[PDB]
């Protein structure tokens, strides 16, 4: 498992507490939902940079929740606790290029072909989500719908997937 803080809960006593914003977009086609990524793809990762090193360097911009790192592939998938935090990294982290890290929107939920990589969201037809995906979307600790059912046009932040 790739979560940095095992078994944590999205509760007010956790410093990682974040709200779960949900909205509705009438323009989506039938049976489609919109999911904002909380996952960054980081390329240019040096050989001796580990998961906590990435969390440590990012901390002034965002609190890292999970990291899937592969040094042999020079990359990591880094999930942060909120969409706002992910945007803050892309806006403000390493913009001069003092570090070799190269950061962009990643995909942590749903099919890769549904992702708009420029804007960091996916428009996903619900027939392409597993029952597990649908359950995660409604019941996850961070992101998801906070109990609200999945309907055409619902918009939410990337849900945790176990």
């Amino acid at each position: 498992n790739h979560h940095l803080y095992p078994d944590e809960l999205n509760v007010s006593n956790n410093p990682h507490y974040r709200p779960k914003p949900v909205s509705y977009d009438s323009t989506l086609p039938p049976d489609h939902i919109k999911v904002y990524s909380r996952t960054l793809f980081i390329g240019g990762v040096p050989l001796n940079m580990k998961e906590w090193d990435l969390a440590n360097v990012l901390k002034p911009f965002a609190e890292v929740q999970s990291v899937i790192l592969n040094n042999s592939r020079k990359h990591a998938f880094v999930k942060v606790y909120s969409r706002h935090e992910a945007e803050n990294v892309l806006q403000n982290f390493n913009k001069d290029g003092a570090l070799p890290l190269r950061t962009r929107w990643g995909v942590g939920f749903g099919p890769r072909d549904c992702c708009d990589y420029q804007h960091g969201y996916s428009i996903i037809p619900m027939h392409r989500l597993t029952d597990a995906d649908k359950k995660w979307s409604v019941s996850a600790q961070w992101g998801g719908t906070s109990g609200q059912p999945l309907v055409t046009g619902i918009v939410f932040e990337e849900p945790d997937i176990i």
